[PDB]
């Protein structure tokens, strides 16, 4: 569903994220929790962080978000050939964290927002399109695994 050119744009933009994973991650979470405060309730520790500055000062949050974006980066670099990487993630997010697909849509929106904020010259319509397709492919495939595990 993505062309080789689309995957190159995805990966071009992701190399930029990789220059500061923690900083992009912090911004993505803050944007998620500002836009969709219900999502914060899924994080037993982070939900007690009262302000954007407390969130940026949390080493726990920073460590966590780097783990998250490392997993996302690994999946993107597979250019759709990501079943083996998705399987465990679907398993923990369906069975333990209980994350609905619409919250993966919310975080997808925050990713696009933060990448456009930081890298507008390397993130125009074609690049936004390709990342949107790549994040949609990730969610569709996670959604299929959710069903196989018996989660709604
Ligand atoms: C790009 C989409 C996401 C990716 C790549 C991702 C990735 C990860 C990874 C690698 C971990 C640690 C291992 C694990 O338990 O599976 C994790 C844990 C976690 N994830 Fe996600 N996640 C995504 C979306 C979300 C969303 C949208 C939420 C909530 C609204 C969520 C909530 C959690 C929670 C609550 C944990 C456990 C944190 C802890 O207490 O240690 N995840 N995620």
């Amino acid at each position: 569903v993505l062309s080789e050119g689309e995957w190159q744009l995805v990966l071009h933009v992701w190399a930029k994220v990789e220059a500061d994973v923690a900083g992009h991650g912090q911004d993505i979470l803050i944007r998620l929790f500002k836009s969709h405060p219900e999502t914060l309730e899924k994080f037993d520790r982070f939900k007690h962080l009262k302000t954007e500055a407390e969130m940026k000062a949390s080493e726990d949050l920073k460590k966590h978000i780097v783990t998250v974006l490392t997993a996302l980066g690994a999946i993107l670099k597979k250019k759709g050939h990501h079943e083996a990487e998705l399987k465990p993630l679907a398993q923990s997010h369906a069975t333990k964290h209980k994350i609905p697909i619409k919250y993966l849509e919310f975080i997808s929106e925050a990713i696009i927002h933060v990448l456009h904020s930081r890298h507008p010259g390397d993130f125009g319509a074609d690049a936004q399109g390709a990342m949107n397709k790549a994040l949609e492919l990730f969610r569709k495939d996670i959604a299929a695994k959710y069903k196989e595990l018996g989660y709604q």
